[PDB]
């Protein structure tokens, strides 16, 4: 519970403002999600409740909650902003760099999977860059802590990022997040292009059910595209977990640096 007088506010995305929170001696730049007036309070608090439990270098950190002229969720600042926007405007970025960033996302998700949390909104728009070589996962407003005895959560949806079982059965798991990571990787290697351009969710469902998948982005290393298709395994049971996705990305990436 943060002290309102130790917070100095400057909009970014609308309600989100850059600010500064005085720590013991140094000021920390922060991104403040400011909430404006029914039960949307419970939602922000649920999001804060989730973020409070998480501690990983590849996940945005929550500084705290500030109750004041508005409810505010105070988080660390990722200055370079969303992964898709950054790539849309930085086409010189090397596939080596993209591999690096998506690997970082896979480590954060590996941790989230260990923590038994489902993100449920994993997309390139929700990966924030600290630097060109440092990505963090953000936006936990749809996230769920799984019960100790279950491996899925049963429920507007970003259908283009959703696995078949989410659509068909409303079942969200870490494997469902793996499907979304697949779409995220396609986004990254398409330098922030939107997936399934021009299609309605229902048409996307129809495409995937015919077994069709988005093609290999221009200049995307073949082994990366194969990873995407593995993320897009229809059957949840046969789809890999983030342990296996992260492991494959790590291996490949250091066969890249090493060379």
């Amino acid at each position: 519970y943060l002290d309102r007088k130790l917070l100095t506010l400057e909009e970014l995305g609308s309600t989100v403002k850059k600010g500064y929170y005085q720590m013991k001696k140094v000021v920390k730049t922060v991104a403040v999600k400011i909430l404006k007036n029914p039960a949307l309070k419970d939602e922000l608090l649920a999001e804060a409740n989730v973020m409070q439990q998480l501690d990983n270098p590849y996940i945005v950190r929550m500084i705290g909650i500030c109750e004041a002229e508005s409810w505010m969720l105070v988080m660390e600042m990722a200055e370079l902003g969303p992964l898709n926007k950054y790539l849309q405007q930085n086409r010189h970025v090397k596939d080596k760099n993209i591999i690096e960033l998506v690997h970082q996302v896979s480590m954060g998700m590996k941790y989230l999977e260990e923590s038994n949390f489902v993100h449920r909104d994993l997309a390139a728009r929700n990966v924030l860059l600290v630097t060109q070589h440092y990505a963090k996962i953000s936006d936990f407003g749809l996230s769920k802590a799984l019960r100790a005895d279950e491996n899925y959560y049963k429920a507007k949806w970003p259908v283009k990022w959703y696995a078949p079982e989410c659509i068909n059965y409303y079942k969200f798991s870490s494997k469902s997040d793996v499907w979304s990571f697949g779409v995220l990787m396609w986004e990254a290697f398409s330098y922030g292009q939107k997936p399934y351009r021009g299609m309605k969710g229902s048409e996307v469902t129809a495409m995937l059910e015919k077994g069709e998948r988005m093609g290999c982005p221009a200049g995307c290393p073949r082994e990366m595209y194969d990873l995407m298709n593995l993320c897009w395994t229809y059957d949840v049971e046969n789809r890999p977990g983030f342990a296996a996705v992260e492991l494959r990305l790590r291996n490949y990436y250091y066969d890249v640096v090493n060379l």
